[PDB]
């Protein structure tokens, strides 16, 4: 219904501002951001969708159109929300429909999902400079933010604690180490 379709109503800490990216598995999604100085927190769920309080299980049947997304809370003053979109553009691909890699699902969408007029402008204007830069047509959705649902524990900072086999990737500030999917 409604709720969520309604506006994200949390406040990021003082002198914060909350940013959200759907750019596939939201696990390597999480990491690329963790790893930004002047992000101040990453969390990972689901939003965009129609079903109110929706579980993983509820995201994986398809039908609910939420995406994962990673919401960010970033210090304006250290960290610009275009340093925000090129790590995005860097992160995945997004040329590719409703599909990141092998993930293949509405919730995999690439997505930006703007809090202010200031970053739907921003998102749009580095969409067209990415754009120049590939040959398939970005896909990327650039709509306004709405009720964000973090999601289970076991979800959050996955690949920083080890990920599916056990070897853990660094979430460090500045760390360039390749990001590796689900492990």
């Amino acid at each position: 219904p409604t709720i969520p379709q309604g506006p994200d109503d949390d406040l990021p800490a003082p002198g914060q501002q909350f940013a959200q990216f759907g750019a596939g598995c939201f696990w390597g999604v999480e990491l690329a951001f963790q790893r930004v100085p002047g992000v101040t927190k990453t969390e990972v769920g689901y939003t965009q969708g129609l079903l109110h309080n929706p579980t993983y299980e509820d995201v994986c049947t398809g039908t609910t159109n939420h995406n994962e997304v990673v919401r960010v809370q970033y210090d304006p003053k250290e960290c610009s929300f275009d340093t925000l979109i090129d790590v995005l553009w860097a992160r995945h691909d997004p040329t590719t429909l409703n599909r990141q890699g092998n993930d293949v699902g509405t919730q995999y969408r690439s997505g930006i999902y703007y809090y202010t007029p200031e970053q739907e402008k921003a998102a749009k204007e580095s969409l067209e400079r990415q754009q120049k830069l590939l040959n398939r047509k970005i896909v990327t959705e650039i709509l306004p933010a709405k009720k964000f649902y973090r999601a289970e524990e076991y979800h959050q900072q996955y690949l920083a604690k080890g990920g599916r086999f056990g070897f853990m990737q660094s979430a460090e500030k500045g760390c360039n180490d390749p990001i590796r999917c689900y492990g």
